[PDB]
């Protein structure tokens, strides 16, 4: 009599954020980091996007943190350009994840 969809599960998370500059060295070597083995990237100069999976790990916040050694973690909740998951991180991590229900 009535009929319903659900799609709570992993797909494809959109990560978009601001560019500046050695994100490509740097987006190979966080890539490296997590077992990525089928994601595709979309850096087109002004912004920097990506498409992994959705269940992914990353542990590269240093090469994060260096990028910018001289300065905070605000600058990261700011270089935010658009998104289409979740993200977690953590004392020196970022982890995103596409699950809605957590």
């Amino acid at each position: 009599s009535t009929l319903a969809d659900q799609a709570l599960h992993n797909n494809n998370v959109g990560p978009i954020i601001r560019a500046g500059d050695l994100v490509e060295p740097v987006i190979e070597t966080a890539e490296i980091d997590n077992p990525g083995k089928e994601i595709t990237v979309e850096d087109r100069r002004a912004y920097v996007r990506i498409a992994a999976e959705g269940e992914l790990i990353l542990t590269r916040k240093t090469l994060e943190e260096q990028l910018g050694r001289p300065f905070n973690m605000q600058e990261l909740e700011i270089n935010l350009a658009s998104f289409a998951g979740q993200i977690q991180a953590d004392e020196d991590q970022i982890r995103f994840y596409f699950d809605k229900t957590m």
